[PDB]
């Protein structure tokens, strides 16, 4: 049953989506005001890492807690679900960024408010804060339902093309059982237009990089 996995992600994404779409958009009017910019920006680099380590942390903590309850997930050997969670659980926290983010004033949901990307100054990896900001941009353009984003993150993670896999077969079988609920489920809607302007795979390893990776310091 193809619809019972459907099902199951979509539940599983439910679960898991760590704010409710509902909440995000009523505080979609609650912007971050000029001296809370400011006291943002005066943060050490150091302070604004630890505390964005912590969120992220966080955040993989409930894209973890997706999978393992996406059927079949589970079934595959040890090696395999830490192999898949390690090289796709950041990205999945990026595409789901996209809820948060407001197209009509580019702002982000982040710590209650919405904030522009000079919020983030202290970071100091403004290139990096900008290709964030573009990516959640592009995305919030395909106005992804919740099922659609459940499903296309589901395919994110369960990729048998990462290295390191012991039983990569098993993990082909559940993507491409994924990929047809993806496909039939977007042809019954017409959304097959979503496909070809989804970013390429290679976009999302590319900013999922040097960066947040070794912040076992923070
Ligand atoms: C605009 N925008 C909204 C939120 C937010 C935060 S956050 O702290 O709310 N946040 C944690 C989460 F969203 F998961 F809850 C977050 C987001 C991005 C990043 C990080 C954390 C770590 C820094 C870099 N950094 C990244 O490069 C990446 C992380 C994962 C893939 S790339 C930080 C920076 C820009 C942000």
């Amino acid at each position: 049953e193809i619809e019972h996995l459907v099902q199951s992600v979509c539940k599983s994404y439910r679960e898991t989506c760590q704010l409710r779409l509902e909440d995000l958009l009523r505080q979609r009017s609650n912007i971050f005001s000029r001296e809370e910019v400011t006291g943002y920006q005066r943060k050490s680099m150091w302070e604004m890492w630890e505390r964005c380590a912590h969120h992220l942390t966080e955040a993989i903590q409930y894209v973890v807690e997706f999978a393992k309850r996406l059927s079949g997930f589970m079934e595959l050997c040890q090696n395999d679900q830490i192999v898949l969670l390690k090289a796709g659980a950041m990205e999945v926290v990026l595409v789901r960024m996209c809820r948060a983010y407001n197209a009509d004033n580019r702002t982000v949901f982040f710590e209650g408010k919405y904030g522009g990307m000079e919020l983030f100054r202290a970071l100091g990896c403004s290139e990096l804060i900008s290709s964030i900001f573009d990516f959640s941009h592009s995305l919030s353009a395909l106005h992804f339902s919740e099922d659609e984003i459940a499903l296309y993150t589901a395919l994110v993670l369960i990729n048998a093309h990462r290295p390191g896999l012991q039983e990569k077969r098993k993990v082909e079988q559940l993507q491409y059982n994924l990929e047809l609920a993806f496909h039939h489920h977007l042809c019954k809607t017409h959304r097959q237009s979503i496909l070809a302007k989804l970013p390429p795979k290679g976009k999302l390893r590319s900013l999922c990089s040097q960066h947040v990776e070794r912040l076992q310091i923070f």
